């Protein structure tokens, strides 16, 4: 059960970060989904019995047509609102450094319960404005964590003219994040100058109840504006409705009413070790065990369905080049000689076609990976072909054998890098 849960949420993470590198996140997602086991079962099946919510998992059972959580993450925060309500009202605002930010603004009167991975609290909110936070957590960083993502969440003007500098971060895939989220980002770096200037008030130590300064440190005799820290832990208990859920290519979970609950932005960075073993049969994640791993998986997968491939090869050869399963041998080949190496082994073959009987297999399989990019013309006769393994350039040589690949004729089994890959 819990063995589950954790290899679970290792697994719907890996493959959330992978597909929002796709062109198709949500296409890549449900193939890597439907493709992948967990512990001798398939991760399609568990995502059905298995309760867990969490952001990159909920975005999985999103993605199979699955109820989740009605509430959203923001800052890696799960927002329960137990009592209140709102309406949107979409405002253009100034930062510090005069940057126009235009802001989704939730007008009214809200009662919110955030629950984190090291914090929890019970956040009272206003139009632009923070009543009072409730703060728990394992560490003061914990509590400072969940304070940013509470004033950022607030949306006060104290905030917003606390920024510093001009806000450009972006994601994996190299794409500007929301307004909101661009604020997290800067204020989760360093927010001095944040706690600063939202204000201090003096406090009445009752129910257990601490005060916070801006350096983060206890205090009974006063605390930032609204903040307040329970010495015991807060108590909750608030179960959320299972709600249906749209999601589009980009990952972007919204409910009914169209608001994002979640995105691969509140995915959690922290990569766990497995309990259970995860079995990704997706080409997509053969990079998850190194690039070692990945020279090894293209050459079995051409080894195990060779008989395809061969046919392929004669008839439609554009088909066999445009393969997905080529995409990653393609990333360890260097960036300049992607498209040289291309032009060269797409000549070779042609070759091998027009003089009929050249035909080799051995430096077919070999070679067959380079093609697969756009090809380029090539001034030609490489003695070898680079690619790029962990830093180290190990380069295949054109003619007989290497170190990356190693084929004993004899055996009739192919070696990659000591490891064995396949045999014809």
């Amino acid at each position: 059960n819990d063995d589950v849960d954790q290899s679970l949420i290792i697994a719907a993470r890996n493959i959330v970060r992978r597909a929002t590198v796709s062109a198709d996140p949500l296409a890549s997602l449900l193939e890597m989904c439907h493709s992948t086991q967990i512990g001798g079962i398939r991760m399609v099946d568990i995502l059905r019995q298995n309760p867990t919510e969490e952001q990159a998992v909920d975005i999985c059972k999103a993605a199979m047509g699955l109820r989740i959580s009605s509430s959203f993450s923001f800052g890696g925060f799960t927002f329960k609102r137990t009592s209140g309500s709102s309406v949107k009202k979409e405002e253009e605002v100034l930062t510090g450094n005069l940057q126009t930010l235009k802001i989704r603004v939730h007008e009214g009167y809200e009662e919110f319960t955030m629950v984190g991975r090291r914090a929890t609290a019970i956040l009272r909110k206003a139009t632009r404005r923070l009543i009072q936070l409730i703060v728990s957590g394992r560490d003061q960083q914990s509590i400072a964590e969940a304070i940013i993502v509470a004033m950022v969440f607030s949306q006060e003007d104290c905030m917003i003219k606390a920024v510093r500098g001009d806000l450009n971060f972006v994601n994996r895939a190299n794409q500007r994040l929301n307004p909101m989220h661009q604020l997290l980002r800067h204020f989760q770096k360093d927010a001095k100058v944040l706690f600063q200037n939202w204000g201090i008030e003096p406090i009445d130590n009752v129910m257990g109840m601490i005060g916070i300064l801006p350096d983060m440190t206890p205090s009974t005799e006063m605390s930032l504006r609204g903040v307040r820290v329970s010495k015991m832990g807060v108590d909750e208990y608030s179960s959320t409705e299972r709600v249906v859920v749209s999601i589009d290519r980009f990952l972007r979970v919204r409910d009914q009413r169209g608001n994002v609950l979640l995105s691969p932005e509140e995915v959690s960075e922290t990569q766990g070790t497995e309990k259970l073993t995860i079995t990704y049969s997706s080409s997509m994640m053969w990079e998850i065990n190194g690039p070692e791993s990945v020279l090894v998986n293209t050459y079995q997968w051409i080894i195990r369905n060779w008989e395809t491939v061969k046919i392929q090869w004669s008839q439609d050869p554009t088909m066999l080049y445009n393969k997905m399963e080529f995409e990653p041998f393609q990333s360890l080949v260097p960036k300049a000689a992607r498209g040289q190496y291309s032009g060269f082994v797409r000549t070779l073959f042609q070759q091998m076609r027009d003089v009929l009987g050249t035909f080799d297999t051995v430096q077919i399989i070999k070679l067959l990976p380079f093609a697969a990019a756009p090809p380029k013309q090539s001034r030609m006769q490489f003695s070898s072909l680079t690619v790029n393994v962990r830093g180290s350039g190990m380069r295949i040589l054109v003619r007989g054998n290497s170190p990356v690949f190693n084929y004993n004729k004899a055996t009739k089994r192919l070696t990659v890098l000591g490891k064995d890959a396949g045999a014809l």
